[PDB]
């Protein structure tokens, strides 16, 4: 995190910020709850207070999760419906500003298709970080059992050490040790090789996703060119739009780019 | 008698994963049900040599209490 | 469609096959479905065969008579 040795919200700014400073915060974190939708707050409690005493955390982030999902499907439908507004608004401008706004469109169109295909990587991953979370909820009864039993010799050792249940009580711990060590095992095995493969996973289709979103706004950004910023005197006006073959080229070269696009063509060099 | 249901349960999960591969392999339960049977089957090994031990010791000392 | 109750006769053979190996195994027809089976297997391998034989032959005769 970018925050830094103060007592304030402040937080340190980095080179972006420096170079270009940062807007004021957003009217549209209005003042309601930022809930969504009360079923939003409301899944997660509830799959928060029922269920195994072990699978209750997992099923948490399992909930809140597919709310993740459910609102990323929902800004990848408003994002496809805006890319269509632009697109329809573009007929009653200049036949520049058409085209360029029609361009725009198909782009954020593709966009919201990539967000699509990430979402259907996220719930796969979903479903990954759930099979762990369904065994870990079947193996918390072992442990119950194992707790209940040591519970019950412990009662009857300290009430009356004669009883006829001497030994096998004994001898039945003993052997659901076992195989709760065994759980214990394949648990921590199981958990942490899914954990490692579905983020490992989910961090592929973050990356992917990253870098075709900034493959199409290099490509916006140099389409934004054949858009003139030249001012018109009210009596003159401009000779007709010639850019069309441009612009063409280069949403050919920006489908092309997406396409050949593949893992080890990420250009993105951490360090 | 209190090992016999350990056996009970081995045999109902095994038949529950016989169902679930027969009826959908694809099943959401697909390996957890597995392995809670492998540690089931751990469990009951335990068991049954404990079982076997006990039963055959407990035999040859009650009979020979009883022949003495 | 003449060729399709083959491969009904042969899914539905290959889950008699599954259900009576699941249910009991040393089942009196043990052997016999599954010869059955195999024997099904090859009819419906040849007419797989010739079904896609025939049918790409007659899709591009039938098309090629339709575009001249």
């Amino acid at each position: 995190m970018h925050r830094t040795y103060s007592l304030r919200n402040s937080r340190a700014p980095t080179a972006s910020q420096l170079q270009n400073p940062p807007p004021p915060p957003s009217t549209t974190k209005g003042r309601f709850f930022g809930k969504g939708g009360l079923a939003y707050s409301f899944r997660r409690s509830a799959a928060g207070a029922f269920g195994p005493e072990l699978s209750r955390k997992l099923s948490q982030l399992v909930k809140i999760e597919k709310n993740v999902l459910r609102s990323m499907e929902l800004t990848a439908n408003e994002r496809r419906d805006a890319a269509k507004q632009l697109s329809i608004w573009g007929l009653e401008n200049d036949d520049d500003v058409s085209d360029i706004t029609d361009k725009l469109g198909v782009l954020i169109y593709e966009v919201s298709e990539l967000d699509d295909q990430f979402i259907d990587r996220y719930d796969q991953y979903r479903l990954t970080l759930k099979s762990i979370r369904d065994i870990e909820g079947s193996v918390q009864p072992s442990r119950d059992r194992k707790d209940k039993i040591t519970d019950k010799i412990a009662y009857l050792k300290y009430k009356d050490p004669q009883s006829p249940k001497i030994e096998v009580l004994e001898q039945e711990l003993v052997r659901a040790e076992a195989e709760s060590l065994v759980a214990e095992a394949q648990l921590s095995n199981i958990t942490r090789s899914k954990l490692r493969a579905a983020f490992n996973y989910q961090f592929d289709s973050i990356i992917e996703h990253s870098e075709k979103i900034a493959l199409i706004a290099g490509y916006g950004k140099a389409l934004l060119e054949l858009l003139d910023d030249s001012p018109v005197t009210p009596g003159e006006t401009r000779p007709a739009y010639d850019g069309y073959e441009a612009s063409k080229q280069i949403i050919i070269d920006a489908e092309s780019a997406l396409n050949e696009w593949t893992l080890d063509s990420a250009q993105v060099k951490p360090t």
